[PDB]
């Protein structure tokens, strides 16, 4: 599952040359989220003579 | 040859299922019977002279 938010720095506009900032954000990261298996079980029994 | 009884108990009118305890017979049987043989022996001699 990714993530959103990325936020981008405003630049002023005194300077020309890219001279360009980003705002250091994370290029790609991901989250993983595991899921998992429970068992539900029951036992009965006839005794031969019911 | 075989032994004998060799019994089987019966349940006590409430313990029906399993619940086990139902005794068991003769574990250890066929008795070996050895027939011995014994020899005996009989000689007798003459003379010409009697």
């Amino acid at each position: 599952v990714e993530p959103d938010a990325g936020k981008a720095t405003w630049v002023a506009a005194s300077t020309y040359g890219t001279d360009t900032t980003t705002g250091e954000e994370v290029k790609g990261a991901l989250k993983e989220i595991h899921f998992s298996t429970y068992k539900l079980a029951a036992k009965s029994f006839i005794t031969d003579e019911t």
